[PDB]
């Protein structure tokens, strides 16, 4: 081929959204190296078809026809199946490409003040939003707040981002390392006084990189063990959070400087911290082993310990003083049992008993056991701090605190972030497992069956045991895998030191049994310092529930004499929209939120909430400013918790530049909303939200669950099936075979409905409950209008909704109905997508907006130029999952297309991602391909 | 306490000298924020204190009134020990800022092709010399020469840089690294587009940093020994050269690509070599042991290896493919059949990464190589095996080259030229040494050994013997096959020294050193009898051996004696068609002056290499210390464009100074400068030689070198007094005694001048501001030849103009002129000389104003570097630190020299070592000359 990509980008977008926009170009320009790069390595029919692919797509984009995608699916149809992979393999990488340009574009993009007008919206994008010290700004010059109560909120402010694992793709370094390679590169040829031979040889860089990362096909390698998945989620702290928190630190010091606070924010403050869930959390996941959950804990204690290694040795370069304490030269010269340098001894003894704490973490994790002893060791992070804390007095002492508030201080920040252990690690188990423990005890002391017992029953009878001093669990219990799976993971919650666990939290909790069963269980089998027990409040049920089952948690002495004034409860957005539909989810959460708080004050405990995955909280790149503003007033207080889904973390953490804005926006709206909370909602608007959330979730569960017919056509119009008999995804798709929707998971019902772009889980109810309050009473279409002009919650929660849509296409959702949906069922779909359209025709009506994210024209730039790629992803998918589905379904069988060598095992290389393949070959190499493209382009969604 | 220097520095030079020139503005922000720390560490008493004379010292280059000198004087005299020492080192210390900013402006200037005139005094100065591609594109559109014979020039090139030690200075690793995070935070509180949160912030990081090379400072109590001179002079190759030189080899590759070649160069050309003198040099310094050079060799082939294990762990990184050849494939296979010592890698290697196992495993042989290497210096032994390690750059190489080709079978060429290209350019240039080493004694040296032996076998007295009887025997001695050398031998310290040393390079690898080089060499003898020494001394691979002729009549007879050799069947055989040679120019104008040394090398250099030419023979010259190819920052352009034709062809060896290696090496832009002015001055040389010498133009150079040569000789020599002047008028004395330079300053106590050494001879009336060596002797020549006809001042005009050899001989004089000022000098007579030796001083600084006006006359200048704004601007900025230090460098030489002096006790001016001379003195005098020899860098 010869001509460029340029074209067919330009008639997707409205123009250029600030006039330092260069997206376009940057596509364009590693798009078009990477399609010679293919030329030269696969030859030009190869590289023609795979262009003309992106075209048809991008076309269908333009204006949706759909004809021109059944054509493009007979094309791809036929390919050999070595043919299919390679298409498939080069429109992922063009989705990657295209990603790292639009994180290019962002992280660089000039600050245009001109774009903000005024009051809340303005925090829903990135564009708009209020740096530290803005906010700092605000609140002392506004709200009215003394700087010196700016600097104490800040001082007992914790943000907790959780990790949790990639739905479909791990990130090694490596890959980080080619990716940050190629952003340089690109960055570097935009330099305005640019030589011709730096730029020549900046392109032979750039096309170099791209090779390389299309060499290594990381898309190919077959799906990792869990301690592999859990090394590679830690590549995004190697890679960019590790330097990361100093700097924003550094700038949050600035800003108080900045109000008139001349001192730094003390370097003892827990201002944010990381938690993990790979190899913690075991809901549903049998692969998740009390050994795994040992060998994840340290092989963190080793990450941990290499990245303090390196900085301390960097750290011994720099400080080559030779003035300094009596204290710090008494102990430079005992440890000589060069001299004149003694922060340089002194760090250098740090580092030998660094190397003693990884190798000793190294022998335990391959031997059960190490001789190398813990004196040797670092065994506290009190012990470890101790000579750091020496030298920084030192320093300061002699009058270089200049110098001390360097790299030392960063070093010192880096400790009080990430410790010993870089995260602390999340248990999580659901609530019947523990049930059946208890019940397997109570049965076997011939005491009655617990499982029988009423709610109170139970809670009569655990608080007799928990009151008592005499011990209960039989060391001869005849034990079930499960029950022993359970047991064997707190014995090896026991053997492992304290600062390295977080919560244990308890799935699908619905009474304060749930909690106190596990505070037996903690002490029957020997944890000496017991983990924070969270519960987990799924379905609306337990929503409603959940203030009273706090209040009477809070009611007993013996749980509030455990607990000490601090309790954390876990709220699920996706989990609970599973269960009557997102818009009463939304409602019935706020409300939840509100009287736990106030039932939390009237007993004097300070409530911590962990937003689960799907929240609104979760669209880190930006929306999460608007979306934490938006908590119920009083319910953060500067303690909350966060899941960084993997969809996200690469948009939230790849670029250093957008790590620093992540970072930034969770604390500064955490702060601002303590001081200055959102409006209080007027009764009407709770009025007309109680109706609606009915009318939503009779709606929800008429087509979710009253409807025979609707798994059936689930798993004809999704890859649902496909996802689960395949290699990835990690855990069985559902708790037990055939319970409908009920026993499915959260995940694979989003997922499954994401990949065909319907997004079902996501809007359904909401048209429904839209029409019914504009049908009541003519003036309820004006106050939904005021509503999401005027109330926050109500904003973010549509705002979501919008996001979803602009992600979603009619079309396409119908061309998986054509191919693959019985006859009979079609009008069932097609009715669907007329609630599909009725939804979004009104949604946008209430936003007051005439298309799509009017108003966003950045994110609506962002995701419209990932579509070319994912749909022909998506036609790629349609038709393979017929031919997968269909035996003797075939169209016209096509010659080879690309070239290379007779060198390779042609057959094995069909089969990377899963050798023991049951399917036939090539096939489920090119469905899990789709599936890891169109996750990649969709992200997050509901 | 409040006002900046900015003023002061604007009236020394009042305007830009480009568009883009913020030299002032760098100079001024660094400096107020150091006396900021100053004044924040000791209070606002000393920091204006420093500040005051930083300003009597500005104004008296703005009008060079000596009367203030004085009174800055009777300010220091003041001054408590403590406050002393303080005050000395912030002036060493805003003179080493200074130097810093100089740096960036050089580095980030936009070259601006307006101020080209053409023609080959371009090449003089870095704002207008051509780049590589440009002299590339010169040599084929203008020379007429075409793309490949230009491609095959550069496969059969070298330059090999030879690092020196610096005669005052240690530049440790930590200290190179302040220095880059000062330049960085200069250059990016200078980009524009910066927020004002960042600008804040970079603020503060360059005071941290400015505080932290302040307070590293401490002590000058032991001398450095060779080991550590020769950590110092690695920290550039560690910092700045080790990935300086694949980012300019890629950089002739592009070059290559504009004129029409579509190859890259060879990965096996060492275009470019380096080479250390750092542990070799023993000529008169006893304090180079043979077990220092033992030291230094392993110390080398640690630091190589640990420089390669970081490289292979991050290729490691990026080499993730699992395509490869099946030769690769099965290797890898193979050392799946045996990691965990590293931090990264520590995981055992899978086997469809087949590029990351051969480099794990060519990592692990690495470790064993320093291991083994780190085990021979602590112990002498390793049981380390061989076998286990790298012992020669051929067994490294065939791993990297085996994925080198199975990334290309596989058509992945393109990432083969990436990291793994420059790894094997790496290994081309630096082996498994970083450098190699040269050894040199001087020759006298080598006949105390063979008359030991010749009189114990009862043969006779070598030393007594002509030179003809010399050479007959030595050669009846290298044809015959009987050995020589008795084990029994009765040997004196200094002959068990060389005798060790020969055993010494005897039991190390061959790839360690370079050439044997010969001081004080007069005649073929000398070379003879250090190849039989070599040969019974055991070194069953000899080094080469390279004469250095230094003396006017050495290079007279020069020619005579390379013929001589040349003529011999034995020696011949030896050398196998290649030559090299050394020659001296602080060396040769010792002996008499500048001009007649300068004169008698380029005929020295023609006759030499028609002697080679006739009889087959590639002569290679080591050009060392004083060399106007020493003038590494720019002039080196020309310079080497000003050789005699047919004196290089592809092949030359510069001695790099240490007063020049921070200029030249010190940043990463100015270091790719560095290289590239050398590869393509050499390369157009060999094509495109300079004009010849005219006839009136060879005869007016003779008839002026006899009268320059006359008057050096009469005042250097001739003068009865001139000795006692000069340890007068000078600290030469104390730099001797307090063992400045490390080695003995002359080689025999008295004789004169003449048993003096260069080293000192320069740096001794560098550091009074005079620079007596480099100018004396042509004021009287240029006079002479004006005076004895009409046309003769005409002729040295065009002489200037046209003659690339007289252009750069006379561009060195006027550079040193502008780094001197006789008014400093006369400060030194005026306190340290004899009331009846002061008019002998004002007679030779009235040579100095003679020679200097004469000297514009021929340049046709009005004003000394009329033709060089930029070096005028960089230099006379340094003036206001170094003229501080020179009047406080003259009042303490008479408080050290005078045998009452006790310590008036002073009140402390600041809020806040064991020396045998008064309180105050030794380390004061030492910071003075440390930062004097800073801001002069290279003279003569």
């Amino acid at each position: 081929k010869h001509h460029s990509i340029d074209a067919q980008l330009r008639q997707l977008v409205p123009g250029k959204v600030s006039e330092d926009d260069k997206l376009i170009e940057y596509d364009a320009l590693l798009v078009d190296r990477f399609l010679n790069i293919l030329q030269d390595l696969h030859g030009p029919s190869l590289r023609e078809f795979v262009q003309e692919c992106y075209e048809v797509s991008a076309d269908y984009e333009g204006k949706g026809d759909t004809t021109k995608l059944g054509e493009l699916g007979a094309k791809l149809t036929g390919l050999a199946p070595a043919d299919a992979i390679l298409v498939a393999s080069s429109i992922l990488h063009m989705l990657n490409l295209a990603n790292l340009a639009e994180e290019v574009q962002i992280a660089h993009r000039r600050r245009n003040s001109k774009l903000k007008k005024g009051g809340f919206a303005d925090e829903g994008s990135a564009t708009t939003e209020s740096d530290i010290e803005e906010t700092l700004k605000r609140l002392v010059s506004e709200v009215g707040k003394s700087p010196e109560e700016v600097f104490e909120a800040l001082k007992n402010q914790t943000v907790d981002l959780v990790f949790t694992a990639h739905p479909t793709q791990s990130a090694r370094r490596s890959l980080l390392q080619k990716n940050a390679r190629i952003r340089n590169c690109l960055t570097q040829l935009n330099a305005k006084d640019i030589t011709d031979d730096d730029k020549q040889e900046l392109d032979e860089a750039l096309q170099r990189e791209i090779q390389a990362a299309f060499r290594t096909d990381e898309i190919r390698r077959a799906q990792p063990t869990p301690q592999d998945e859990m090394r590679y989620g830690m590549s995004y702290i190697h890679e960019t959070v590790w330097k990361g928190v100093p700097k924003f630190l550094r700038r949050v010091d600035t800003a108080l400087k900045n109000i008139g606070i001349n001192e730094r924010l003390p370097y003892n403050v827990s201002l944010i911290r990381f938690s993990s869930w790979m190899g913690g959390d075991r809901d549903g996941n049998p692969r998740v082993t009390p050994e795994v959950t040992r060998d994840v804990c340290l092989l963190a204690r080793m990450m941990a310990a290499n990245l303090y290694i390196d900085q301390i040795e960097e750290l011994m370069f720099e400080l080559s003083m030779w003035r300094c304490n009596d204290e710090l030269r008494v102990r430079a010269e005992e440890l000589h049992s060069p001299p004149n340098e003694p922060y340089r001894v002194i760090l250098g003894h740090v580092r030998d008993k660094l190397y003693n704490t990884r190798e000793r973490a190294r022998h335990l994790l391959a031997s059960g056991v190490s001789e190398i002893s813990a004196e040797s060791s670092f065994t506290s992070i009190e012990e470890f701090l101790e000579p750091l804390e020496l030298c920084y007095k030192s320093l300061c002492d002699c009058g270089d605190k200049a110098i001390a508030d360097g790299s030392l201080l960063d070093l010192l920040r880096q400790v009080f972030t990430f410790g010993l252990s870089l995260v602390k690690l999340d248990i999580r188990q659901e609530s019947e497992r523990h049930t059946d423990v208890i019940d397997a005890i109570t049965t076997h002391l011939g005491i009655g069956s617990y499982r029988e017992w009423s709610e109170d029953k139970r809670q009569e009878w655990l608080l007799s045991e928990l009151r008592g001093k005499r011990p209960l669990l039989p060391p001869d219990l005849p034990q079930t895998e499960e029950i022993a799976d359970v047991i064997g993971a707190f014995h090896v919650l026991a053997e492992l030191p304290p600062d390295s666990f977080g919560p244990y939290i308890i799935s699908m909790a619905t009474a304060p049994s749930d909690v106190l069963a596990v505070e037996l269980l903690q002490r029957e089998c020997g944890v000496r310092q017991p983990l924070p027990v969270v519960p987990l409040f799924e379905r609306l049920a337990d929503l409603q529930s959940a203030p009273a089952s706090v209040e009477r948690l809070f009611s007993v002495d013996w749980y509030m004499d455990r607990i000490k004034g601090k309790q954390q409860v876990m709220v699920g957005y996706s989990d609970s929209g599973k269960d009557a539909g997102r818009l009463s989810a939304a409602w019935q959460l706020y409300r939840a939120q509100e009287e736990m708080a106030q039932v939390a004050k009237r007993y004097g405990v300070k409530l911590t909430l962990f937003h689960g995955r799907g929240g609104t909280v979760g669209r880190g790149g930006g929306p999460t400013h608007l979306a934490i503003l938006s908590q119920p007033p009083d319910t953060i207080n500067g303690s909350i918790r966060v899941t960084v889904q993997g969809e996200v973390i690469e948009f939230c953490f790849g670029e250093e530049h957008l790590c620093f804005q992540t970072l930034q926006r969770f604390t500064a709206a955490t702060l601002e909303h303590g001081m200055h909370p959102p409006v209080s909602p007027k009764p009407e608007w709770r009025k007309l939200m109680d109706e609606m959330a009915v009318v939503a979730t009779e709606e929800y569960r008429s087509v979710v669950v009253k409807e025979a017919r609707f798994v059936e056509y689930f798993r004809s119009a999704t890859p649902e099936t496909e996802y689960g008999r395949m290699n990835i995804g990690s855990r069985p798709a559902k708790r037990r075979p055939g319970g409908g929707i009920t026993t499915l998971r959260a995940i694979p019902w989003i997922f499954s409905w994401t990949q065909t772009r319907f997004h079902l889980p996501v809007w359904l109810g909401v048209g429904a409950a839209f029409k019914f309050a504009i049908d009541k009473d003519v003036r309820n279409f004006q106050v939904l209008k005021e509503m999401y002009n005027e109330w926050p919650f109500f904003r973010v929660t549509l705002d979501l909704l919008e996001m979803v849509f602009a992600k979603g296409d009619p079309g396409i959702a119908g061309l998986y109905d054509e191919l693959l949906v019985a006859e009979e069922l079609k009008p069932f779909g097609k009715q669907l997508r007329d609630k599909y359209v009725e939804t979004q025709q009104l949604l946008l009506q209430i936003a007051g907006h005439k298309d799509i994210l009017e108003g966003d024209p950045f994110l609506k730039q962002g995701l419209v130029l990932r579509n070319p790629y994912i749909t022909t992803l998506n036609v790629f998918q349609a038709y393979t999952l017929k031919r997968i589905r269909d035996p003797n379904f075939k169209v016209t069988p096509q010659p080879p297309l690309s070239k290379e060598f007779a060198d390779e095992n042609k057959p094995a290389g069909l089969v990377k991602l899963n050798p023991a393949s049951e399917y036939p070959p090539g096939l489920e190499d090119t469905l899990i391909l789709t599936m890891k493209g169109i996750a990649a382009g969709m992200q997050n969604t509901g």
